[PDB]
C-alpha cells in the first residue's frame, strides 16, 4: 500500500503545517501538524477542556462505529517550546492519504495549553518520531508509520514542505519527480528517539564551505533551523545590522536587507536554503526589526533541522530495519 497527502502552511510564514486525517467510521476529518520530532497522533476532542477550544475541530469518538476506549491507558506530553497536552487513549481506523491503519492509538486530549487553543489551524499532532518516545502509559502505543510498515511498498515516507506553497507527505513510495538529481543517503542514530543525523558542514552565501559534523534531528514540526551558536553568528555576520536579541528571543535583522542563502552538507551533497526562506518577517506588526529563521541551538540542548531546512529539500525518512534519512535537492 500507499499514500499521499498534501500538507498545507498553516499561515503566510509557513509557522506550520496542516494535513487532513481520516479519523473514525464515518471519517472525522482533522487537521493535524505532522511532526517527525514527537512520537505521538493525539487530537482536540469532545473531551477536551471546553474553554480549552477555540475553532479547532474535534474528534468525537462516540460518533464513530470504529472507536474503542483502551482501558486504562492515559498520555502527557511537554514539548520542547514548552506546550503541553495530556488525556486518555481510543484505537480507532486513521487514513492519511488514502492509507488506512486500523486500530491506531488517537490521544484525546483532556488539556492542551494556551499555545495549542489560541492556534485555532491545527486540530492535533500526529507524531512520525520512532515510538520509544511514545507517551502512553502504562502501554506504550505505535506511531501511524509504524503501524503501517509492514502493509507499504516500501518502509519509507517522505516529506516534501513547500515554500510558502503546500507540499507533499507520501507513505510507502518515492516520488522520483518531486525531487532534481541524486537523493543522498545519511545514517541516523535513533538512541534517543529522533531521526537525528550528522550534517557535514555549512556554508554561508557564496562563502567557502566549512567541513564540520554537526549532530541534528530532522523535525518536521518545528518550524525554524537550530544550530550551534558559533554557525549561527557566522550567518548572522554577514547581515549588516542583524543582532541578537535578548528581549526579542533570539536573532532579528532590519527588515531592509537581503538575505543570503544557507548551504548545509549531507554528505559530499549540499542543500541550499535560499535567504528568503530565512525571513521570518517583522516581529511585530508595523516593525522594521525582522525574525530570524536561523537561531542558536545553544539553550535547547540538541541541533534541530526544522521546516526552513527541510523544506528545501525532498527528505526520505527511510524506516528500515536500520534507519536512514535522504536528501535530494527539488
Ligand atoms: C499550535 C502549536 C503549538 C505548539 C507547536 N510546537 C510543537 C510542535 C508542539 C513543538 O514540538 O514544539 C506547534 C503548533
Amino acid at each position: 500500500s500507499t499514500g499521499s497527502a498534501t500538507t498545507t502552511p498553516i499561515d503566510s510564514l509557513d509557522d506550520a503545517y496542516i494535513t487532513p486525517v481520516q479519523i473514525g467510521t464515518p471519517a472525522q476529518t482533522l487537521n493535524l501538524d505532522f511532526d517527525t520530532g514527537s512520537s505521538d497522533l493525539w487530537v482536540f476532542s469532545s473531551e477536551t477542556t471546553a474553554s480549552e477550544v477555540d475553532g479547532q475541530t474535534i474528534y468525537t469518538p462516540s460518533k464513530s462505529t470504529t472507536a474503542k476506549l483502551l482501558s486504562g491507558a492515559t498520555w502527557s506530553i511537554s514539548y520542547g517550546d514548552g506546550s503541553s497536552s495530556s488525556g486518555d487513549v481510543y484505537t480507532d481506523t486513521v487514513s492519511v492519504g488514502g492509507l488506512t491503519v486500523t486500530g491506531q492509538a488517537v490521544e484525546s486530549a483532556k488539556k492542551v495549553s494556551s499555545s495549542f487553543t489560541e492556534d485555532s489551524t491545527i486540530d492535533g499532532l500526529l507524531g512520525l518520531a520512532f515510538s520509544t518516545l511514545n507517551t502512553v502509559s502504562p502501554t506504550q502505543q505505535k506511531t501511524f508509520f509504524d503501524n503501517a510498515k509492514a502493509s507499504l511498498d516500501s518502509p519509507v515516507f517522505t516529506a516534501d514542505l513547500g515554500y510558502h506553497a503546500p507540499g507533499t507527505y507520501n507513505f510507502g513510495f518515492i516520488d522520483t519527480t518531486a525531487y532534481t538529481g541524486s537523493i543522498t543517503y545519511t545514517a541516523v542514530s535513533t538512541k534517543q528517539g529522533f531521526w537525528e543525523w550528522t550534517s557535514t558542514g555549512y556554508a554561508v552565501g557564496s562563502g567557502t564551505f566549512k567541513s564540520t559534523s554537526i549532530d541534528g534531528i530532522a523535525d518536521t514540526g518545528t518550524t525554524l533551523l537550530y544550530l550551534p551558536a558559533t554557525v549561527v553568528s557566522a550567518y548572522w555576520a554577514q547581515v549588516s545590522g542583524a543582532k541578537s536579541s535578548s528581549s526579542v528571543g533570539g536573532y532579528v535583522f532590519p527588515c531592509s536587507a537581503t538575505l543570503p542563502s544557507f548551504t548545509f552538507g549531507v554528505g559530499s551533497a549540499r542543500i541550499v536554503i535560499p535567504g528568503d526562506y530565512i525571513d521570518f518577517g517583522p516581529i511585530s506588526t508595523g516593525s522594521s526589526s525582522c525574525f530570524g529563521g536561523i537561531q542558536s541551538s545553544a539553550g535547547i540542548g540538541i541541533n534541530i533541522f526544522g521546516d526552513v531546512a527541510l523544506k528545501a529539500a525532498f527528505v526520505v525518512f527511510n524506516g528500515a530495519t536500520t534507519p536512514t534519512l535522504g536528501f535530494a535537492s527539488k
